C-alpha cells in the first residue's frame, strides 16, 4: 500500500539512511540507476563558509534555455571552505566508487569530475539531459556500456518540489537507446515521467545514465545544491583542480584524496613515475 | 616489385608538403599513413643530440621472459630538448591533420598531449604484442567501427626503420573490420593469421595511425642496432592523458609555448559546447591560463 490500490504507480526510488551497507545502497544503485542517502551540521558549517564567495556571484535574468539562467554555481570548493577536510573523507563515499569504478589490482579507478555548489534563484526548469552526455560518444554504447559518470548530489537548503529539486528519471539507465532528450531526438518526449527528488545533508546518488533535470524554482528561495561528480580514471576533469588548489592544501590531504584532484597517480604520470614524488609528497 | 608472388598490404606514402586533405582522405581509407619528411633531416638530428644524455642514463631492462622489455621509454622531451618544443609540436600539417580528426565545428581544439615519448627498441628486443592503441581506453573497442576517434599517433623515425632492426608492423584497414577484440587466442578469431607490413621509415618520416589501428613493434633482429621513435600521442579534449604534463614542465616553459602548444599540455583549456557552454579542464568559470598569468 505505497499508491492508492488501482493506481498508476510512479517510477522506484529507493532510500537508505548514511549508515546502510554499501552493498545495499549499491544494489540499489544498479536496480534504479540513483538512490537517496539521507544524512551523507557540517553542511551548515560549509554554506556558511562557501556563502561569501556565492554572494560574490552576480545573477542573469535571460530567458535564454541555457543553465545559466537564474541559476549559480560555484567550484573552488576546496579553496573556499574547510568540505576539503571533512566532507570528502566519506569511507562510504568511496566504498560505493571502489564499487562502480575500481578493479581488483588496480587500485582507485576513480577520481574527482568536479566540486559544484549549485544553487537556483527563484528560474526555468533545466532541460532534461544525462550527466554523461559530458563524454559526448557514451550515450552510443546504450546501458550495455560501462559506468563513466556518477554524482552524488548533496541538498543545501532543502529541496520542495517548489523551490525547484532535481526531477529524477529512475530506471532510464536501462532504456534500449540512449538519446538526447528532445522532440527531434527522442521519441517519449513529453511522456517523460520524472520523480522529484530532499532536506540539508542529505545527498542522491546517480548514475550518469539517468536522464534528470533541476525544476522550476516560489518568491524568496535560493535553493542550494552541492555536486561531487566522480569519474572513471581514464577521463579528463572539468576542472583543473591540480594547478587551481594550492600546494599547501595538498599537503594536508590524504594519499587517496590527492588521487581524487590528481596531485597521485595510481594514468596521469610523470615519465614512469607517480607524479607525486615531483610535487614532494613522498 | 615482387614476382604469383602474394602480394603484402598497402601502406601509403606522401610528402609533407603533401595537402592535409590528401593526407587524411589516406589516414581515413587506411586508418595510417607515412609522411615523409614529417620532421626535417636536421632537426631530427639535433632532437636526437639533445634527449640522447637522457637516454643514455634509462638502463636497458633485460627479464627472463614476451614482456616488451629492452627498449627504452623516455617522455621528459619538452624538457630535454628546444628543437622538441621550439619546432617539433608546432608542426602545422599535424594540427591540420588534427582538427580534421579532433575538432567540433565552434568548440576549438578537440584535442590535446597524451604523451611525448622516446621509444628506443634495443637490438634483441622481443617484438610486441599486437594491439589497437585505443586499448588504453577499455570501453573504446565495444563502439567498434563506428565510434569516433579515441586518439592518433604520429610516430616518427628519429633513426632509420628498417624491418630488421624492429620498424612497426602495422594491419591497414583493421580499423574497419567489424568486431575490434583483444587480439589474443580466446577473443580473436584470426588470431596467427593476421597479415602485418613494417613502416619503413628514414629519420623524420612520421607515419599517422588511428588507435583502432592493429599493430606491433617488431624484433629487432640486429645486435647494434638502437631503433629510436617519437611516438607523439593525440588524444580527444574529455580524455585523461598518460602524462601530467601540466605539473612536470616548469612554468618557464610554459610562457614561451604559443597558445595552441599551451592548450596541447594543459596550461590551458578549451570550451566545449554541449545549448550550454563549459570551459573543459578549466577553472571555476574561467580559462586556466587566467589563474596560471598566461592571460
Ligand atoms: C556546461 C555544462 C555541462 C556540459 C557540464 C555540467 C556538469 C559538469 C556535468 C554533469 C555532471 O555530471 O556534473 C555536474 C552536476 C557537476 C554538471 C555541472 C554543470 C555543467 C558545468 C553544465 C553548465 O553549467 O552549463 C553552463 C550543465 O549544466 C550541463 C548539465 O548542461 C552539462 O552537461
Ligand atoms: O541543479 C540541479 O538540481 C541539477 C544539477 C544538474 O543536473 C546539472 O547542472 O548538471
Ligand atoms: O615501437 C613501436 O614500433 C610500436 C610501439 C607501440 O605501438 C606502443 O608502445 O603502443
Ligand atoms: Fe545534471
Ligand atoms: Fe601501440
Amino acid at each position: 500500500g505505497l499508491v492508492p490500490r488501482g493506481s498508476h504507480m510512479p517510477p522506484r526510488l529507493q532510500r537508505f539512511p548514511a549508515t546502510a551497507s554499501a552493498d545495499e545502497i549499491f544494489a540499489a544503485f544498479q536496480e534504479d540507476g540513483c538512490v537517496v542517502i539521507e544524512g551523507f551540521e557540517q553542511v551548515a558549517r560549509f554554506s556558511q563558509e562557501v556563502d561569501p564567495a556565492m554572494e560574490k556571484i552576480p545573477v542573469e535574468v535571460t530567458n535564454n534555455g541555457n543553465s545559466n539562467d537564474r541559476t549559480k554555481r560555484f567550484s573552488k570548493c576546496v579553496i573556499a571552505s574547510p568540505f576539503r577536510n571533512e566532507i570528502i573523507e566519506s569511507d562510504l563515499m568511496h566504498e560505493l566508487c571502489d564499487r562502480v569504478f575500481s578493479k581488483p589490482g588496480e587500485g582507485m579507478g576513480y577520481h574527482f569530475n568536479d566540486n559544484m555548489v549549485i544553487e537556483v534563484q527563484p528560474a526555468p526548469a533545466q532541460r532534461l539531459h544525462r550527466d554523461q552526455e559530458l563524454y559526448p560518444w557514451w550515450n552510443s554504447m546504450g546501458p550495455a556500456g560501462p559506468e563513466c559518470l556518477i554524482n552524488f548530489f548533496c541538498a543545501v537548503t532543502p529541496f520542495t518540489e517548489e523551490n525547484g529539486a532535481t526531477r529524477l528519471v529512475p530506471g532510464s539507465h536501462l532504456w534500449p537507446e540512449f538519446t538526447q532528450i528532445n522532440e527531434r531526438d527522442c521519441p517519449q518526449f513529453g511522456k517523460i515521467e520524472t520523480v522529484p527528488a530532499m532536506q540539508p545533508g542529505d545527498c542522491y546518488l546517480m548514475s550518469g545514465k539517468v536522464i534528470h533535470g533541476a525544476g522550476h524554482n516560489t518568491t524568496t528561495d535560493r535553493r542550494r545544491a552541492l555536486a561531487l561528480s566522480i569519474i572513471r580514471r581514464e577521463l579528463r576533469p572539468m576542472q583543473a583542480f591540480s594547478l587551481s588548489v594550492p600546494m599547501k592544501l595538498a599537503r594536508e590531504m590524504s594519499e587517496r584524496s590527492q588521487t581524487m584532484f590528481g596531485f597521485r597517480s595510481s594514468f596521469w604520470g610523470n615519465d614512469g613515475k607517480d607524479i607525486a614524488h615531483h610535487l614532494g609528497l613522498i
